[PDB]
């Protein structure tokens, strides 16, 4: 019952498609119809994580995801092949972008991100507010590698745009 779902254009905009998991590339898209610079947001619920593959055939910079992607990466430039593959149950966490549980939405499963993957795998490099914690606390980070001052939210905070000062990473604990 689960299957990932992919933007045409960017920033979450442009119609979205439904693609089962498992394996497959040009081919199987031939099917269907879209291919190449096309899946360009990302869409893809816990239950799974999806591996993407920039060349078809299976080739190219590849990258890994269980969450959604606001904005894949710099390799975004060509999509084609893709590798999904069922997953345990995880909890997550659920921001929102303007200030008041509203505006763009984003989650992330338990783990630790970065300044360049977390902002290019959610959101950017800030712009965060309110957080609702969907299962696990969070924890972020005003420094790369996570290593300076913080702000362990351990509960709900449907408001929190006026004090993370450029999230460099963070930690869903
Ligand atoms: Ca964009
Ligand atoms: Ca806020």
């Amino acid at each position: 019952m689960a299957n990932i779902t992919v933007f045409y254009n960017e920033d979450f905009q442009g119609k979205q498609v439904d693609l089962p998991p498992g394996n497959y590339t040009r081919a199987q898209l031939a099917a269907l119809g879209i291919e190449n610079n096309t899946i360009s947001s990302v869409k893809v619920p816990p239950g799974v994580k999806a591996i993407l593959y920039q060349n078809d055939g299976f080739a190219g910079d590849q990258i890994e995801v269980v969450a959604n992607a606001e904005e894949l990466g710099p390799l975004n430039n060509n999509v084609s092949s893709i590798r999904v593959i069922s997953v345990p149950v995880q909890p997550r966490a659920r921001f929102f972008y303007k200030e008041q549980f509203d505006g763009k939405e984003v989650d992330l499963p338990p783990g630790q991100y970065t300044q360049a993957e977390l902002e290019r795998y959610g959101i950017d490099n800030n712009t965060i507010s309110s957080v609702k914690p969907q299962g696990l606390a969070v924890v972020l980070f005003k420094n790369d590698n996570f290593s300076g001052d913080t702000l362990p939210v351990n509960s709900d905070a449907p408001t929190l745009g006026a004090m993370n000062n450029n999230t460099s990473s963070i930690r869903i604990s």
